[PDB]
This record gives C-alpha cells, sequence and structure tokens, in this order.
C-alpha cells in the first residue's frame, strides 16, 4: 500500500506549498481527480485560482487524476465574458433601473466545461480560458495562454497557445490511451510505475495481459 | 437613471469594482463617465500606471462606458532607456554621473495613451507606451498592446494579434457615427435595448436626424 | 567617480533599485559590478531564481552593467519534469516512491543561463533555463525567453520572436571589438559621454590609440 494517502491535504513533510487538490475542494462544481497537485506559491488554495465562476451560468472545471499544476496557474470560467452583440458595458451590474438589461444564457457567449484529462503537467502562470479542453498526458509550457483545445499527449504553448509537437508517435499515444494507467488499480500501478515512469509502453502491454 | 458615475463603489457589497473618474487625483490622466476598473484587491486605477512622469508630460486619456479587467497595466514613457549607445542609466546613479542626464529628445519617447469609448479591457493586459484604442475594441485576457488597435476589432497575445472585426465596416461606421456614449443620459437609457442587442438599425432611425 | 558596485542600494532615495553582485549569497550565481536588479516591492534578486538546486549543478551567469526589469524571473533546470513517461513526480510524495528519485541523465537538462554586458531586460520577463543572451540585447517587457538571444538584438514575445537588429553588422562588430564594460573604470568614465551617445567610430579611435 505504498505511495501517499490522496486525501492528505499536505502529503509532503515539511512542504506548506504543495497541496493535493480533491482535498481541499468545497466550492460546487470544481471535480478534481486523486493525487492530482496544485504547487502553490505562498499557500494559496486550489480554488481560489478558479475564477469568474457562477452558479447560475453553471458551468464545472472537471481535472482528472495524476496531474501536476504549477504555481499561478489560474482558470477562467464563463463568467468573465460580456454579451458582445452590441456594446459589451455591462449596464445591468451597476443597477438602479439597469438591471432589467440582465443578460440571459442565451445572450452570453458560453463556451462550457473546462476539462483537464489525466496525468497532464501545467506549467507555471498558465492561464486556461473558458470551454477549453486539455487531453490525458498533454503538457502545457510556463506562462501559456490556453485559448483553445489541446490534443492528448501534445506539447503547447505561447500567448496565444502555438503547438510545438506531439510526445511521442500516433501508434504510442494510442496505446497509452487504450492502456489508462491512472484507472489501474493502486496496487497495479504501483507495480507497473518503473514503466510508467520510463515510458516502456511495449511492457506495459504485456503485463497488460491480466 | 443608473447609478451615478461619481460613485467610486456603485455596487452594493461590491468593494473592487469602481468607477475610474472620481478616483483620478492626478494630472494627465483623463478618464471618461462611467468606465470602470475591477480591481483584484481594491488597489486604485491610478495604481496601476507606471512610469507616468510630469516632466515628459505624456498623457492617459480613456473614453467612457469603458470596462477595465483586474491587472491591467499602462506602461507610460518613463519606461524606455535611451537606446542610441548604451542602454545602462548611469545619470541614475549620480556620483559624478549625474551630467550624463538625458535629454527628452535623446528617448525614444512614443506619445500618448489614447483609449476610445465602450472599450473592453481583458484581465491582465499591458498597454505600452503611445497607443492608441479606437472606440468599441475588444482586448483579450493577458494580451500585450504593442501597436494600435483599430475601433470595433477584437485583438490579443503577446504580441499583440489581430483577431477578427466586430461588424461590417458600414456597421461600424454607423456606430462611430451615432457615438451614443456622448449622448445625454435621457437618450440613451432611451435607447439602451438596441445600444446593447447593436440593433444599429433601430438607433439610427430613432435619431432621426436630417435625413 | 560613479557609485561604489558593492552598495546595495547606490540610489539615494531608492529602495527598489539594488545592485545585484553584493546582495548574493547563493552559489552557482554569479553577477558582474554595476548590473541591478529594479525590485517590484523591494525583494531580493536571489527571489526571482526559482528551481535552482545544488544538486542539479547549473549556474547563473549575468555579465556587467545589465539593466534587469522588475519581476523578471530566472527558471532554472528544476522545474522541467522527466518526459519519457508520465511527467508525475512519484519520488516527491515518498512512502515508498521515494525509489523513483530520476537520475541528472534522464531529465531534460538544458544547461545554464548566460546573460551577457550591457543587457537591458524589460519588466516582467520570464527566462526559461538554458537560455543565452548576447551583449548589448534589450529584452521587451513581458517576453518569455525561450530560445538564445544575439546580441545587440531586440526580442519579445511569448514565445519569443526577432524584433530587430540594433545596429548594422558593422557597427555590431565594433562594439563587440571594444567590449567597454572590460576596460579599467578610469577608461570607462573618460569614455563615458561617447558609450552613452552612441559615437562608435570616437570609442574605436580610442581603442586604436591605446591598442
Ligand atoms: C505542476 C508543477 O510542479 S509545474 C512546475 C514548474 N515548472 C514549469 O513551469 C516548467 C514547465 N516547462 C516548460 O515550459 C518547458 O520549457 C517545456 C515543457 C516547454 C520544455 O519543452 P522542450 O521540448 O524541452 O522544449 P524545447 O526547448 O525543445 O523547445 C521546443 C520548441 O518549442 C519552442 N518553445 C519553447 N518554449 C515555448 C513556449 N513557451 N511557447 C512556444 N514555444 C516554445 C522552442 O523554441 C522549440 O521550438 P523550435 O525548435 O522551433 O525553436
Ligand atoms: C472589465 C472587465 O470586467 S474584464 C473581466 C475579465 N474578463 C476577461 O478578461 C475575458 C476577456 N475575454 C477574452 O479574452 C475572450 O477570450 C475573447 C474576448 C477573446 C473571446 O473571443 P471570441 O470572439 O469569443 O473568440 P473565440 O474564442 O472564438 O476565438 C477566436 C479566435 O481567437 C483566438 N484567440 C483566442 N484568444 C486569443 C488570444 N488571447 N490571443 C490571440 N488569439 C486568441 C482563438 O484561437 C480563435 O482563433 P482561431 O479561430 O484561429 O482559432
Ligand atoms: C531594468 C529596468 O529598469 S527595465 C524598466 C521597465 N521598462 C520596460 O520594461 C520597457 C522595455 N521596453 C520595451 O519593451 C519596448 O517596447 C521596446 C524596447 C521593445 C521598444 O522597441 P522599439 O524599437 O522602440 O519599438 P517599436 O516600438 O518601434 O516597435 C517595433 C516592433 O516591435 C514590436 N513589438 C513591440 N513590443 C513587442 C513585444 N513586446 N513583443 C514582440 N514585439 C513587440 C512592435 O510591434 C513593432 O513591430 P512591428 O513593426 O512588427 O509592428
Ligand atoms: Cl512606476
Ligand atoms: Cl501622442
Ligand atoms: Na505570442
Amino acid at each position: 500500500d505504498h505511495g501517499p494517502d490522496p486525501e492528505n491535504i499536505l502529503p509532503i513533510k515539511g512542504n506548506r506549498n504543495l497541496q493535493f487538490i480533491k482535498p481541499t475542494i468545497t466550492n460546487e462544481n470544481i471535480l478534481v481527480g486523486e493525487y492530482s497537485y496544485y504547487d502553490s506559491k505562498r499557500g494559496e488554495s486550489f480554488e481560489d485560482q478558479v475564477l469568474y465562476h457562477y452558479e447560475v451560468i453553471g458551468d464545472k472545471l472537471i481535472i482528472g487524476r495524476f496531474c501536476s499544476i504549477g504555481p499561478g496557474t489560474t482558470f477562467i470560467m464563463n463568467g468573465a465574458n460580456h454579451r458582445m452583440d452590441g456594446s459589451t458595458y455591462p449596464f445591468h451590474l451597476f443597477r438602479m433601473g439597469w438591471e432589467k438589461y440582465m443578460p440571459s444564457l442565451k445572450d452570453l457567449p458560453l463556451k462550457g466545461d473546462i476539462e483537464i484529462g489525466n496525468d497532464v503537467w501545467i506549467g507555471r502562470d498558465v492561464t486556461i480560458m473558458p470551454g477549453v479542453k486539455i487531453g490525458d498526458g498533454a503538457i502545457i509550457a510556463a506562462e501559456a495562454v490556453v485559448t483553445k483545445n489541446v490534443a492528448p499527449y501534445s506539447i503547447v504553448g505561447g500567448n496565444p497557445l502555438k503547438f510545438i509537437r506531439k510526445r511521442f508517435s500516433d501508434g504510442v499515444i494510442e496505446e497509452w490511451l487504450a492502456l489508462q494507467w491512472w484507472n489501474l488499480d493502486m496496487k497495479i500501478i504501483n507495480e507497473n510505475l518503473p514503466f510508467i515512469i520510463n515510458g516502456d509502453i511495449e511492457m506495459l502491454k504485456r503485463k497488460r495481459k491480466l
């Protein structure tokens, strides 16, 4: 039964910055898998990096397992976008008679949920824009502004987002996607950790036989 | 009808969102009514204006009904070093080096930052010296504005990239001719439904011009 | 004449601008005289050097007379994860996982960060591992330096883009042959007017004189 307790908020002794995300969550519509961590700058909670997240819009932030999320990473949800049909000025916010110009959901340029897969490495000070989907095993370069979807096992960076490269061949990627090591039982993961780390996919497929 | 533009904190229970105009204390900054800054921590809009020096005499001008996102910063002309030879600012250190004080003519001055009306500036935008941003423009979050921005266009990136024009050229000229932001508030209130949904055709009719 | 390069705070009223070299307490950080960091709040230059681990042994090297803007950060080689398989750093959590501590040969190490002399680094610049920046370069504000920078060039953006060369190739070669930053301070002072106003012809005649 090796490995840390995923219910541990601070799984590293002496370290007051790095947090397992899941057991810190208190707000709704934030769904984060076990072992995924946030390496905070100064002890701030992961939740406070999630911005413009309003119940009435009801968009969700979804993050898988074994993700590495760097310090200062922020998640921009759908509340951040104004109506763009005419004036972008949010008259309704100021009330005093203007509250009747409250936008309907259909009026807003909603983009849907932010969905981050498993085993994703997000660099320092990354900004994630509304509705973005990030595939399994992707790597987001430091200081990136993720303005569009990211394919699984690809490396991207920049502002706006640029494609850097695929981590592996298309065939190897499909093998990792078929395997889904993150969904294996922890006992199986533990026994297979050397191959998960060194990327020996062919070996994992053999252990795959049972 | 509508809020008081002289009220610093026009949203009940909100201590971050400020009407900018009544917070201005400095010369060489002009901001139009109803334009607001949604601060991160309650910092003032003036705290976001950097390298702005009286001796340089550059100005920051912002129109009416602008939306300015958290952490937006305005870089004025004091930020640039002399570039004819070494960029090192010897004069700062005195002890004999003060006689190398630069002339304003020796500096790469870019002029005023001028932002139009009904402009929406995203979170954490950086605006570089001498930039002009036209009416109705939209600046994407985290953008670094390094060149002028055409009216009613959307832009973003570092360096700044053109994303798209919001409307057709003909429509844009209609908005620029209309200038609803300069109308009396009584007339604005009457036309708010169309100002908001962009029914420029109704707005034209409602104006009742010498057609 | 000029300030004492051992003075941490060489400007009288100023609590933010620090000469870097005398503040350095760490190993593997080598910074030349007169190079300064104009801090945001008051932090130290070393606070801006991140993921710098003795076990990696990489070095941050900065020449003389560099101007480093506020919020500039230096990302050392400790910031990169192993990329052969999962990027997840199991070893950090121990409880049995300490066995999987990665070795140096399994890491994507990029080498030392090396910044030349007379380099101007703008506000809020990020410097990635293994980057080399040549003498006299200028790094635009908010840039993310993702690759090497030629001497006497201007670059900016995220990722980094080439803007332009500061001078003609012939002039750049003359500045590089000159290396004024390496001359004795008596000679520096004597030639400060020409170093500052970019009179490279004069500097060249002066150099030929005592060669
Ligand atoms: C959760 C945590 O604990 S996170 C911890 C904190 N650590 C970090 O933030 C570090 C994150 N790491 C990075 O950003 C790294 O630089 C990585 C992942 C991009 C390294 O990728 P590598 O493949 O090793 O980069 P490499 O140096 O080969 O560059 C690859 C290409 O992309 C370009 N590139 C590099 N960085 C960027 C970028 N940020 N944006 C766009 N392109 C970039 C390079 O120029 C190169 O292209 P070229 O060959 O055409 O020039
Ligand atoms: C004052 C206040 O209250 S501010 C409140 C805080 N809110 C904010 O900061 C949010 C501001 N909004 C944004 O930045 C949004 O992303 C907007 C305005 C750019 C949305 O633009 P949309 O028209 O919806 O564009 P959409 O998302 O479809 O993308 C359009 C293009 O822009 C590209 N794009 C998106 N973001 C950027 C960017 N930041 N830089 C460059 N290009 C971008 C997209 O890739 C797409 O290009 P493509 O079709 O070639 O891929
Ligand atoms: C240590 C200290 O004390 S630092 C103090 C803080 N000061 C700073 O941070 C300011 C540093 N200065 C800058 O960033 C300046 O904008 C400079 C040095 C890049 C300007 O260089 P310049 O040659 O003046 O000017 P210029 O303004 O002419 O622009 C030339 C090109 O650069 C482009 N450009 C400007 N900024 C950027 C940028 N940040 N990234 C990429 N391109 C840029 C411009 O668009 C233009 O390109 P184009 O011709 O393709 O349109
Ligand atoms: Cl300032
Ligand atoms: Cl001007
Ligand atoms: Na860019």
